[PDB]
């Protein structure tokens, strides 16, 4: 169950339950605190996650527009696509990097000749640092950040699809671990929140790929 | 210890083992078949890393500028200094990664109107992709990759340094660690490698006290 909220360069923007739900908790906690930043953050982050997601279609579309949908959910944004090319990836990958970086750094050169400021803090200014973030963060080599498709890419043809998929896929189960020890040797739930999401993220790559081998090796 | 290699605007500039067993394993990687490959991006690794270390270098400079060497990782650098400004810190950390995330993206969109073909190899779109994954994987917060000094600042002022340090160094040979068992359980030689330059790159960072010699 997803709700409508309008069409951007011909793709549909939905907004999952989860999102809402989420939504709805955030916009509440902009009112019992005066935590008013905090909701217009979420807002723009997703606005952001709505267009990096978004350059990451495009660059598919020119290769078989199996972009049906795009639903938020509340940990970032899935493009709902079908088949995908093995021969397309490293590019529709890259893809929403590109596009939230380069936003990222107009918006912050642009951000230093004009903005606008809520209680001191300059939305232009804000943005353009979190674009950059999920720009460059979405590089790391690993999965499930675009940089696990891109490092699978240069490698596949050279190290075989499966193997070249669990080295991105095992270094995001590095990093994840590694990530949950001091989450959860600091306490600091968030950390060992993230942590988990990384690395099922990362996991339920090896699975489907490998089952996937195995079904092609009959 | 390293290896001299060559100074630069008055900054000794060093080459640890790091890269020579990387090296090592390129030279060799170029008698198991008929590379020229394998040489080349050893060689634009290389220099990625160089500019990746500049940048760090600049900001840096326009602060305290208290650069007395650079010790350069197929990873990226652990550009030996002292203190650090207020703010500099924040700064000169992702002030490398930016260098090497804009060179990335900008020799990306060029390799798509021009390139240079080496016996095939397309040197500005392979390099574009060194710098994008030099930039992003400096991003993990452990040492010695930029995303570590970044975890000690915001760390710092509630663990103090000495120790502080300690806490940022041993993610790392945490880190490293898993990945090896990881590359050492699937025999990929990558993990296997990375996991090296990482984890000496802790022991490396984690350092306090360097007492050398000079012969001027
Ligand atoms: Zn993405
Ligand atoms: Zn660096």
């Amino acid at each position: 169950y997803s709700i409508r909220l309008f069409k951007i360069m011909g793709i549909p923007i939905e907004l999952h339950i989860t999102f809402i739900l989420f939504l709805v908790v955030i916009i509440g906690l902009s009112i019992m605190n005066n935590s008013i930043f905090w909701a217009v953050l979420f807002i723009l982050l997703f606005v952001s996650v709505v267009l990096h997601e978004l350059g990451h279609s495009y660059v598919a579309k020119k290769y078989g527009v199996k972009i049906e949908k795009i639903l938020l959910l509340p940990i970032g944004g899935v493009a709902m696509m079908d088949k995908i090319p093995k021969e397309g990836e490293l590019r529709i990958g890259i893809a929403g990097p590109l596009v939230s970086f380069i936003i990222g750094i107009v918006l912050l050169i642009v951000s230093q000749f004009f903005d606008i400021n809520i209680n001191g803090y300059p939305l232009l200014y804000t943005l353009s640092l979190l674009n950059l973030m999920l720009g460059g963060f979405n590089l790391i080599p690993a999965f499930p950040m675009d940089g696990g498709r891109i490092l699978r890419a240069i490698l596949s043809k050279k190290y075989g699809y499966l193997k070249s998929t669990k080295i991105a896929a095992n270094i995001g189960k590095s990093l994840a671990l590694i990530m949950l020890l001091f989450g959860l040797l600091s306490m600091n739930i968030i950390l060992i929140l993230v942590s988990l999401f990384v690395y099922f993220g990362a996991e339920q790559e090896s699975r489907v790929v490998e089952v996937e081998t195995i079904f092609k090796n009959i």
